[PDB]
């Protein structure tokens, strides 16, 4: 309750999660996680957001799937040009910057 921002506590749980990379099991909910805060409307969430999941997928792995399903509300505001916005379009090109072949032509 007396936290000014609350942020870096979210972004330090991001960083234990992406350390369980190791642990198999515990991807399948880890992921979903991650990709939710990579998602974070917080700029500076954001960033970390993405930079965690790199983190993650040293020690794993990531399938289109998955990008799919957890990328689907992304692809769902594409039809209108201004549905896209300063973070929304930073979104777009931090999720393509890891496993790019998800987008395609």
């Amino acid at each position: 309750k007396s936290l000014p921002s609350l942020v870096p506590l979210r972004i330090a749980a991001l960083n234990a999660l992406a350390a369980c990379n190791y642990l198999p099991q515990s991807r399948e909910k880890i992921i979903a996680a991650l990709f939710k805060a990579l998602n974070s409307t917080n700029s500076e969430l954001q960033e970390a957001g993405e930079a965690c999941m790199r983190k993650f997928l040293e020690g794993a792995t990531i399938e289109v799937d998955q990008i799919h399903t957890h990328m689907r509300p992304l692809l769902m505001m594409l039809g209108d040009y201004r549905s896209l916005t300063l973070n929304v379009v930073n979104r777009l090109t931090s999720v393509t910057r890891l496993f790019p072949n998800s987008f395609n032509d």
